[PDB]
């Protein structure tokens, strides 16, 4: 659908179809991605219930409604700190050895004759490296792939309550059991004036949200560098940190956001009124001509290379620097194993939301 973005970009960057608005401009995107004093992330009313949480007047209530991803500072900056130096510098840096190994380890099950990528590369990587960083035992690795269709970013549909009711029964479970079997992080977490909800809440949400986006992100890879056929200069120019931002860029893995109104606004030409909801395309403005010369094209080397694809200000993606350093070894890895590939068979995520791979089949040359 990128080309009617390209023409609602230069027709009506701020949109509005009757019950949402939609902003198609890296411009105006970035604009409502950082001001947050107008554009809320209080959706699903944590700060409303916040004294009642903290109070124990409420006692069960589905956790993932509280977290740092739907709150506004203060609140949102309090959490956040929280946890904020365990995705550092110098601190994922010494996952690496792990992270190498662990997809060196992966690579070893793939048979090149004719395999799924997906899911013996791209599915269990973030998990594998997640479970590490949170204490969690490697084992219940099948039960994590289930529970990462939570992710927030994924919206309903029809009959699935059941089959829901069931994940998180068992998630929910799993996590009270393991509130003190974990590492530094937990720890920090359960030893906070937040309440219990919040704390279950905040466990889930660094377990879930980076599994399927960073896994959305290796398989773009492969697929992009593939039909493109980048992988030659890749490996001889030593491209990869700037290809993977490049991927971030034209096969962004969260397609778009939302925010809310908190009150009155003008947005550019439209004054979007208080309490509506706002779309925030991701997927378009990171092709925005006047920001990016020649987007619709692939550049590996492109440089400086400011896309949104883990959003921007106060949010801006926890995980960024690991997701990336994850995709980054898996890449690098994989292209030194492989000498050819040949793409056989693929299966696109049916969401509106997620922008990536079910299914990956290839057949490799080592
Ligand atoms: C390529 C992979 C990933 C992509 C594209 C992605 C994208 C995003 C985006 C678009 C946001 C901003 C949401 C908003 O502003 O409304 C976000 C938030 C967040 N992501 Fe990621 N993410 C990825 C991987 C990860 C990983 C590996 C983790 C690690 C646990 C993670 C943890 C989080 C958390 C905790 C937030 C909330 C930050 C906050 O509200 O302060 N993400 N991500």
């Amino acid at each position: 659908m990128y080309d009617w973005f390209s023409e609602m970009r230069k027709k009506d960057p701020v949109y509005y179809d009757g019950n949402i608005w939609q902003v198609f401009s890296y411009r105006y995107t970035k604009e409502v991605l950082n001001n947050f004093s107008k554009f809320s992330s209080d959706l699903t009313g944590y700060h409303e219930r916040l004294e009642d949480l903290r109070n124990g007047k409420i006692r069960f209530d589905i956790p993932t409604r509280y977290t740092m991803l739907t709150s506004d500072p203060p609140l949102h900056d309090e959490l956040r700190s929280m946890s904020a130096d365990i995705f550092s510098p110098q601190k994922l840096q010494t996952l690496e050895t792990f992270i190498r190994e662990t997809t060196r380890s992966l690579l070893d099950s793939i048979d090149p004759r004719e395999d799924d990528i997906v899911k013996k590369l791209a599915v269990p990587l973030p998990i594998i490296v997640i479970s590490k960083i949170l204490g969690l035992p490697i084992e219940d690795k099948e039960k994590f792939k289930e529970w990462s269709d939570l992710v927030a970013f994924r919206l309903g549909k029809p009959g699935e309550i059941f089959e829901l009711g069931k994940k998180y029964l068992e998630l929910i479970g799993y996590v009270k059991d393991h509130l003190n079997s974990g590492t530094e992080v937990v720890s920090r977490v359960v030893n906070s004036n937040l309440s219990d909800i919040e704390k279950l809440g905040y466990i889930i949400l660094l377990l879930i949200a980076g599994n399927e986006t960073t896994t959305n992100l290796i398989s773009n890879s492969v697929i992009d560098f593939t039909r493109f056929n980048l992988w030659q200069r890749i490996r001889e120019e030593n491209l990869y940190l700037k290809a993977i931002e490049e991927a971030l860029r034209y096969s962004p893995p969260v397609m778009r956001t939302v925010r809310k109104t908190k009150e009155r606004v003008k947005l550019g030409d439209q004054t979007i009124e208080e309490g509506e909801y706002v779309r925030v395309w991701i997927a378009s403005a990171n092709r925005d001509e006047e920001v990016f010369h020649d987007g619709e094209k692939f550049i590996p080397d492109r440089n400086p290379n400011p896309h949104l694809s883990f959003g921007s200000g106060i949010h801006l993606c926890l995980g960024a620097p690991l997701a990336r350093l994850e995709a980054r070894i898996a890449i690098e890895e994989f292209s030194k194993r492989f000498r050819h590939i040949e793409i056989l068979d693929t299966e696109k995520v049916p969401n509106e939301v997620l922008n990536g791979y079910k299914r990956l089949v290839v057949r490799l040359k080592s």
